[PDB]
């Protein structure tokens, strides 16, 4: 750089006010989760008692911020065969009465019995489908819940970073109530605008009202503004001081205004050489640090199961028939012979 | 203002060492998750794992941080009606034999094959059961983790904002070790209390001690103060100054102590009238934005399914009987038939 | 303290620009919550639809940043006695006949309508274990999702405690644009490295990039130092001095160069003894209060349930089996007199 040019270097000034405000304090911000979170809905409520201690802990932390007798005797033995044909169709349809009366008493078994299975199948099958339908409904609200409450988590973290602005602001509030009221600064533009005289202080709620009695230029000149100069390869430096013109001759003088001083040797520093030494760049900056996150794939994949199956509950298992008889020409012959054997 | 008032301006001093302390850096807080949030229940660190590698990142930022033939014919023509009856009657029920007993092999195939499908539904139903359980038992279980997830995630964000407050406290340390350690700053109560002579550093575990040689008035006065006069419409302003008294007269003095130096033209510098410039106010605002949120009314009823329905599954249909037969007069009159007919 | 001890003060001097940068602004970095939560799987921004607006107002907050007839007679009663047993024989055949085919219309019925319950809770089981899968996937999802999401909030609040240190980083370019570029600051290594002369102020895209015009001592003097002297019982203060020799006799100069200029009286102060006054430490400080959090065990036994239970589901209800009837000499023995019955 090094080069001579333009710097407004005041001439005449004015007084000056400057009544700045710098908030020093912040109010007990206890935000209930539940009002913040939960505006209705009841079951939300119901929810939110399963959702930790968060609030409390949370607020804890705003909180701090603040030659035909063969014909007898054979048709005699012929109707004892008749007799032994009766007696046996006694036995048969005994038989038949017992066991078609068993199979129906298996048949109320399993009618009244298969009715209390389907009732108790049933009555678990609806409560399945409660409890599902529960999970459904709560899971959905949910999800809701935990957007809404890293809402809620993103409200406090602007909170607590207000609170560190605030706490370095009442730092400054420390530090200017150190060097502005029990002190003149000697520094431009600080304790207020202007150049420091005394400075005032007076309270608010959350704040520290400064009152700075400053002056600043009311009257200046675009003028002309030496660093250092080289004659000699040969520096000069004005200790307290700025190369000035008057119109063509150079003097030094404050850097407040100017009455240009003359060049002396005691205010001039000289360096042996001209030879600029290069300075250090680009600090404050601080690096975030908040690295990765792959896909869903692999987050996953890692740890999932998709787990699926129907199920067979095959039905032709009933499906088969009941074939049955319906035949009564046995009845039709049976009573024809009767009418027979009421003939003769 | 502008108004003449008072202010302590020391007058006799004192030695005074101040030893203060400022952080430079952090210990690194490497917060295992998996120990603030869990500390038993096992089922918590198997839940954990599905989430996320959430606790990987969040310690690297916090690690970022640091005539008587008419008979024989005829009724033998009758016996043989009876061997037509008697025949008839065998096919009857031998019909009755094989449908009764298809009847009940269909009962059969039906009670062995429908308790298989009681068994099968029986097992699915179980496992239904099972697995909803652990539906709600790990589902509670997450609502919980998640509130203690962002009671942990307060907890990193509480951390990170102590480490820019670190940050920027290191900045006032390099800051000061600059101008306290190789220069003699000259600003009250900054440097240490009072006026700083020379600062002794050294080092602390994670701060840098200082040791400010200063010196504090031991003896001052409440005394009158002026920041500038308006003689003739005209402001006197002390560069370097403030307007004091000896007992009423107006001298001008250093800010670090009185010897009032008289009132001299160079000092003072002047304003062509007394019209103070009104200055601007009320900085170092942050706006949050952190701005709305809706009731679970809107955010739920624009993604939401009720989704609830019973079944039928009559059970009338096993509620119809078995009609069945329990006669046995039949039986009877056979049987006195069949002694009739052993009679004759 | 209070020893003699050394510090290098400076001789002779070079010029030094300086040339630091300091951000003053930030990018709108608004990050989408779909693409840093969610690169492939659709159903991943199903979910995230669910949950809640919270990327919204999360970029809210980043952008809120920027003889032989006794024989006929009595077998004719015998043929009529017969008579009555075949008519009987129908009236038993007939009940058996419509009651066998009842118990099967009862048997047909349950087949049939019995297969319609078999589908009906097959149907529904077949969408119970569909969305008992919809539950299960999702809800790992949604744990995934809640890590991923909390990740995401902690790099929103890596983002906002950059904006404060750049808020509070820009407040200092407006104090050093108001004392470094407005004024010649008497403050070492402040406004750049070295003494500051003058600054030249140049923008940058988010930065102001500053050209310190210093000068830095490039030649010095390991040199005895004193803050103050105790001959007397009497403290002696350099104001803007400190004690300085030429090879033993004491002086006092500047701090930035050494002339060293004579003790006189009016540049020392004095106390009337040498009584160190001890200061106050250690400040800075700031509670973080996160407090704590208790196990799984009170958090969940509060709030939790096991609720388990199996079924019952018989199926001895069906294992009731059918007796039957196999008996056919009664056929056999029927044939045989109708053998007999043509014989004769
Ligand atoms: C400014 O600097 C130049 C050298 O760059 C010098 O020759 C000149 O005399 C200086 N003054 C003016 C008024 O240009
Ligand atoms: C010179 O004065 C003008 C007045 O209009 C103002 O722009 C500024 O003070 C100076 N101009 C420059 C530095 O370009
Ligand atoms: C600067 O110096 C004198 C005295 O201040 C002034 O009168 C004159 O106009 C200027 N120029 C010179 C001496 O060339
Ligand atoms: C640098 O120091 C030497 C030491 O005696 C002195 O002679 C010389 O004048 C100094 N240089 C300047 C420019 O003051
Ligand atoms: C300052 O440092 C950052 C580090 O990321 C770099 O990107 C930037 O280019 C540097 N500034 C200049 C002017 O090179
Ligand atoms: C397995 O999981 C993948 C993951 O997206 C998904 O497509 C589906 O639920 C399952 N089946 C198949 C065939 O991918
Ligand atoms: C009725 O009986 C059989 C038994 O094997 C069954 O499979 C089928 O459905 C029916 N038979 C027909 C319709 O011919
Ligand atoms: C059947 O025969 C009997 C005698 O065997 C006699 O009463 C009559 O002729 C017939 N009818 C009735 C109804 O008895
Ligand atoms: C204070 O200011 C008033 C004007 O407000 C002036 O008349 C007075 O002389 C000043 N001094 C004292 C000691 O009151
Ligand atoms: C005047 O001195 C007293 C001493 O008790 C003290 O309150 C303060 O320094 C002054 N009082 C004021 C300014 O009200
Ligand atoms: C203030 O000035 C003189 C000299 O310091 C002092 O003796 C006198 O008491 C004071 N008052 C006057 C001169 O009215
Ligand atoms: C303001 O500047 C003019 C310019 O010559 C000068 O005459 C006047 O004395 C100045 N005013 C004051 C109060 O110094
Ligand atoms: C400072 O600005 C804030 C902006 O919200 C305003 O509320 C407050 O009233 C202002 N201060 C004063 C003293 O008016
Ligand atoms: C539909 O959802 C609402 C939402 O609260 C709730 O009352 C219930 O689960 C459902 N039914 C009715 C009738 O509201
Ligand atoms: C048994 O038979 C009928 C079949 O239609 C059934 O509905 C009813 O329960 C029973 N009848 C009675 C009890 O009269
Ligand atoms: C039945 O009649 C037979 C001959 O027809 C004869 O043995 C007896 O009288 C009766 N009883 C028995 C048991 O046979
Ligand atoms: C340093 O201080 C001691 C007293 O501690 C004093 O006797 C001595 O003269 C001083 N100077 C040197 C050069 O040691
Ligand atoms: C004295 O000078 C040496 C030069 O090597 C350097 O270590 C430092 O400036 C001084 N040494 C100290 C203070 O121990
Ligand atoms: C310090 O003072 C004188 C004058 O600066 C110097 O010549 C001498 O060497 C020093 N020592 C003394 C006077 O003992
Ligand atoms: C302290 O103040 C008194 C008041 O007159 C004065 O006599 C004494 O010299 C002062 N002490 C010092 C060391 O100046
Ligand atoms: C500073 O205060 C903290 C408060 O926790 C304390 O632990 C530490 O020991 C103090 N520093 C010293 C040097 O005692
Ligand atoms: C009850 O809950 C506990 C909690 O861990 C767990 O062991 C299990 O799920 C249940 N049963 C028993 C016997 O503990
Ligand atoms: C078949 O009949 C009975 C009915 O009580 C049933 O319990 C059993 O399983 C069978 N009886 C046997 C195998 O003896
Ligand atoms: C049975 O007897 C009838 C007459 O009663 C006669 O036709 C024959 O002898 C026998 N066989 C058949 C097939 O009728």
């Amino acid at each position: 750089a090094y080069s001579n040019n333009t710097i407004a270097i005041p001439t005449n000034f004015s007084i000056s006010i400057t009544t700045e405000v710098m908030p020093v304090s912040m109010a007990k911000t206890s935000v209930d989760c539940n009002m913040y979170i939960c505006g209705d809905s009841t079951e939300c409520a119901n929810l939110l008692l399963q959702y930790g201690s968060f609030c409390t802990q949370l607020n804890r932390a705003l909180s701090g911020i603040a030659n035909q007798k063969q014909i007898a005797n054979q048709f005699n033995k012929a109707i004892s065969q008749i007799q032994e044909s009766l007696t046996t169709t006694s036995t048969a349809l005994g038989k038949l009465q017992d066991v078609v009366n068993q199979n129906a008493q298996a048949l109320n078994t399993l009618v009244k019995q298969l009715s209390s299975n389907f009732g108790a199948i049933s009555s678990v099958l609806n409560d399945i489908l409660s409890r599902l339908d529960k999970v459904e409904a709560e899971v959905q609200i949910d999800r809701l819940i935990t957007g809404r409450l890293q809402s809620l988590q993103t409200y406090v973290t602007q909170q607590l970073i207000r609170a560190a602005e605030i706490r370095a602001s009442a730092n400054l509030a420390a530090t200017k109530m150190s060097e502005c009221v029990l002190g003149q600064s000697k520094r431009v533009d600080f304790c207020g605008k202007g150049y420091h005289l005394m400075s005032f202080p007076q309270a608010a709620p959350h704040g520290v009202v400064f009152l700075h009695v400053t002056y600043v230029p009311s009257q200046e000149r675009n003028f002309t503004t030496a660093p250092a100069i080289c004659h000699e390869g040969k520096a000069y430096f004005p200790r307290e001081g700025v190369f000035v013109f008057n119109g063509t001759s150079w003097f030094i003088t404050q850097r407040n205004f100017f009455s240009p001083q003359i060049i002396t040797t005691d205010n001039t520093f000289v360096s042996g050489n001209c030879d600029v030494v290069i300075g250090i760049i680009n600090n404050t900056v601080y690096d975030p640090l908040q690295p990765e996150l792959d896909s869903f794939k692999e987050e996953l994949d890692k740890y999932f199961k998709n787990h699926t199956s129907p199920d067979v509950d095959l039905g032709d298992i009933s499906g088969i028939n009941a074939s049955v008889v319906n035949i009564q020409k046995e009845i039709d012959r049976l009573n024809e012979v009767a009418k027979n054997l009421n003939e003769s």
